[PDB]
């Protein structure tokens, strides 16, 4: 299972990872992934998770959209992990780099309330433009299910558990 993970409270655990690496090490039953309504996984964790997949997550994302049209900020699809887990639950979390209601992301973890564990990164930080402490917060105020989070950057891993209350 998760090893190494710092345990925050009764559900959330954090650890300072590369969230492919750890997909990867794991193969976790989901693994989420940072989203964006049309799943045009560029950059950020997406971007990554689906380079890992040699594309074929963006090749299936393609064609859930085509189906399904693009996903609502805050909400969210599961898909196939394809190498990486069994599931991806794809996560829509605001972008304020877009110019996107922050008041979103409660409704965007509230989306990890329908998996019992998860692999997470923290919604919306990064390329999203949200404040990772604000949002580390949202998540252990919104998510009642095991959520194991990977933070990429060491000094910003650092700083969340310094600052965590
Ligand atoms: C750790 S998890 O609860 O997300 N998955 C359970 C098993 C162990 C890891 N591989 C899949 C099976």
């Amino acid at each position: 299972s998760f090893s190494g993970y710092l345990k925050l409270t009764d559900n959330v655990y954090i650890k300072n990872a590369d969230i492919v690496e750890e997909a990867k090490k794991v193969k976790p039953t989901v693994v989420v992934n940072a989203a964006n309504v049309y799943l045009k996984h560029g950059g950020g964790v997406a971007g990554a998770l689906n380079k890992a997949t040699n594309n074929a997550m963006q090749v299936e994302s393609d064609d859930y959209i085509a189906t399904n049209g693009p996903l609502k900020v805050g909400g969210s699809c599961v898909l196939s992990g394809h190498n990486l887990a069994k599931h991806c639950l794809h996560v829509v979390g605001p972008n304020v780099n877009k110019g996107e209601d922050i008041q979103l992301l409660k409704s965007a973890y509230e989306n990890f309330n329908q998996h019992e564990v998860l692999l997470a990164p923290l919604l919306s930080a990064g390329i999203f433009g949200a404040d990772p402490i604000h949002s580390l917060r949202v998540c252990v105020d919104t998510v009642r299910t095991n959520v194991y989070l990977a933070v990429f950057d060491k000094n910003l891993y650092d700083k969340l558990v310094s600052s965590f209350l």
